[PDB]
């Protein structure tokens, strides 16, 4: 509103455009999400409301959920750059194999606690992760999916919402933060489709088309058809190099295809991949 200066725009997200700004009476910078040629939308400003409630070091504070002039601001600290910037401009070089995994390990740590008190975020991508020059990273923007869905990115989306599922998991994000730690290994998303059945396919090109042996249930699935092609599975060792076994181990976990299966981000902080996680300082040019 005219509460700030509104130093520029950083970025849209699926439910809506975010904003530097500057309180223009407190002095405090800020990034300001507008939720909103469509429509706008209204029904539970009571539950991101309970959001302001969530605080834990890897989650970006949500500091105020404003509805207004009907439309619905929401003020986040503001971190300085987004995972996405941060891995386009480490590209040359690859982010640093302890950095990769101090990530990983705050964002499960992070995921464990929005998990515990039954939130998911159902929509993660390295434009919703945060980071800072301290070396933490933080998700932002959990618990928003309550409406339907820059072309949307459909590169991290587990494939039971691919098939159609009408119920999702806390499985659903551990799907995607695999993605992104293949992303940041690789120097390359896991699985860029550009439509759903494409974003579909080329996990089944990977991974192996599921079958009932796999994923019971699939077979079942809204949106499965009987005419997918079958796939056979691919080496995996071929997937994520140079990782090492331990990395690749917990990467196979996060990406069983039952979401049941499926590793909890709790369990996955147990995972020896983590028994060697320190905290280096990332180099951010800001
Ligand atoms: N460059 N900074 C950002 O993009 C940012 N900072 N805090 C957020 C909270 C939610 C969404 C984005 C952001």
């Amino acid at each position: 509103m005219e509460n700030f200066q509104k130093v520029e725009k950083i970025g849209e997200g699926t439910y809506g455009v975010v904003y530097k700004a500057r309180n223009k009476l407190t002095g405090e910078v800020v990034a300001l999400k507008k939720i909103r040629t469509e429509g706008v939308p209204s029904t539970a400003i009571r539950e991101i409301s309970l959001l302001k409630e969530l605080n834990h070091p890897n989650i970006v504070k949500l500091l105020d959920v404003i509805h207004t002039e009907n439309k619905l601001y929401l003020v986040f600290e503001f971190l300085h750059q987004d995972l996405k910037k941060f891995m386009d401009a480490s590209a040359l070089t690859g982010i640093p194999l302890p950095l990769i995994k101090s990530y990983l390990f705050q964002l499960l740590q992070g995921l464990a606690f929005c998990h515990s008190h039954r939130v998911l975020h159902r929509d993660l991508k390295p434009q919703n992760l945060l980071i800072n020059t301290e070396g933490a990273i933080k998700l932002a923007d959990f618990g928003l999916a309550r409406a339907f869905g820059e072309v949307v990115t459909l590169w991290y989306r587990a494939p039971e919402i691919l098939l159609g599922c009408k119920y999702y998991s806390t499985a659903v994000d551990i799907w995607s933060l695999g993605c992104i730690f293949a992303e940041m290994v690789t120097r390359r998303a896991l699985f860029p489709g550009d439509s759903e059945i494409d974003q579909l396919f080329r996990i089944f090109r990977t991974l192996g088309t599921p079958d009932e042996v796999v994923w019971p249930g699939v077979t079942s699935m809204p949106d499965y058809k009987p005419s997918f092609p079958k796939w056979a599975r691919q080496d995996f060792s071929k997937v994520v190099p140079p990782l090492d076994e331990d990395g690749r181990s917990l990467l196979s976990q996060m990406l069983h295809y039952d979401p049941n299966k499926r590793i909890s981000a709790k369990a996955a902080l147990a995972h020896p991949f983590f028994q060697d996680v320190t905290k280096p300082v990332p180099h951010l040019r800001l």
